């Protein structure tokens, strides 16, 4: 499946992609302003997610630092990045279909569009200024808006037990973004693509 992920923002990114265990296509690459990078995801892939990494620094090995998303200083992605992070995620050919949806539980940096670029089924956008209106508590000093869990460490924020709630933190983003999950049991926002469904992410869509 290909991916074009389009850098929209004013400010450059580097984008990642990973199942978590492994790098998807490169797994990560710098987009300056207005920059399209086409990765290729395999299919089948399960639990793969793609998101921005800002205020990066990389020396010539590719290894180095950025404020949100690092993922474990490397340019070249293998793991998941460090919060907060908004985050566009997907399972391929899972049974002969694609889901993909928009994720606030690692909370938010970058506003993001996932929308498919072939056809049978709409995309998901969180493109709300939730680093701008994010609660006092939850934001990162290093840059964008942390979500509960990573801030308080507790089970109710967490989703320990898989008995949690909504909570103050996770209903301010629902309120700004209604169509990105916001805690672990949240009302599910997955939408169903054709199986072997083509993508954009598009950074700073508005």
């Amino acid at each position: 499946a290909t991916f074009e992920i389009v850098n929209r923002c004013s400010y450059t990114v580097w984008a990642a992609a990973s199942k978590g265990d492994a790098a998807l296509d490169a797994g990560g690459r710098q987009l300056n302003s207005g920059e399209s990078w086409t990765i290729n995801v395999e299919p089948g892939t399960n639990g793969g997610k793609i998101w921005a990494r800002t205020d990066c620094y990389f020396d010539d090995s590719g290894s180095g630092i950025c404020k949100t998303g690092d993922c474990g200083g490397l340019l070249r992605c293998k793991r998941f990045g460090r919060p907060p992070t908004t985050l566009a995620e997907f399972s391929l050919n899972q049974y002969g279909k694609d889901y993909i949806d928009i994720s606030n539980i690692k909370g938010f940096n970058v506003p993001m569009n996932f929308s498919p670029t072939t056809r049978g089924c709409r995309g998901v956008r969180c493109a709300a200024d939730i680093v701008g209106q994010c609660p006092a508590k939850l934001k990162a000093p290093g840059g964008g808006c942390n979500d509960a869990c990573t801030v308080f460490q507790t089970s109710e924020y967490c989703c320990t037990t898989g008995k949690c709630g909504p909570t103050e933190y996770s209903r301010f983003f629902k309120r700004l973004c209604p169509d990105a999950f916001s805690y672990v049991l949240d009302k599910p926002t997955t939408v169903t693509c054709p199986g072997s469904s083509n993508y954009r992410v598009t950074f700073c869509p508005t």
